[PDB]
């Protein structure tokens, strides 16, 4: 999928996750967020496709993209260990950083 | 999986998102499908293992499964935007396509 | 995501899906299982990640991982040829796999 829709499916998620109160429906949401920067992992946002692969500004873009997907693995740990709402937690530090890669390439 | 059992998939969760009223359930198929497809990218349908790797045939099946994919995220930018009932429509469409690719290598 | 997570993910779709009824549910809980694998495809147990890329426990981690994957497909494609039930039985003989491999590297 594209950029745009898999942010948007990020943020979905994010809001399926906090009216959450069982770690099913919460790991469910988690592995949907990790699933979604799967399938995007090579999209480009619309904003800069015309820009060099070595580009300090697109390696930025990975770099952060990257983290997107780190931090939604190490949710999903918390989801998987029992802890459903230290997962929920991080799903909210997740949000902030998803709210900040996102609003920085959404137009 | 396998090219059955992922075609088998897409037409099931298209049985699912024609009865969708609200996108979350819609985009949660449509991301189980991009996955269904993810999974079996490099799946043979039973009808041709025993073709060549640059086999205009091969080369077919390949470019549609590939179409698949593609229709698949765009009806999911289309559920990710808001736009619930486009999205069905997107996935009619792309039910169309699924019949054809599956109904051409289904025995 | 890690490993631990990923083989709890696991077990959890496997509690998942000994309580359905509906080929729905179980198709949609083995895809996760299918999903989780995936994301976790290079993962590695804490046990071990201190080996080398070539030693034969790391290759026996490798195979027995792949071996989840197939399995689970196999469980995948019954439950997309309609049999609930004998999915279900293939989700058994996986979960003794599971178990397994879980508990060789689990602490
Ligand atoms: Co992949």
């Amino acid at each position: 999928a594209d950029w745009e829709a898999a942010m948007l499916t990020l943020l979905m998620m994010l809001k399926v996750i906090e009216k959450a109160d069982n770690a099913a429906q919460v790991l469910t949401a988690l592995w949907f967020m990790a699933l979604a920067a799967h399938m995007a992992a090579l999209a480009t946002p619309p904003k800069l496709e015309d820009k060099s692969p070595a580009s300090p500004e697109m390696i930025d873009f990975r770099v952060g993209f990257e983290e997107l997907a780190t931090e939604i693995g190490k949710a999903i740990k918390l989801a998987a260990l029992g802890k459903v709402k230290e997962a929920q937690a991080a799903a909210e530090q997740l949000k902030t950083t998803v709210n900040a890669h996102w609003q920085k390439y959404r137009s």
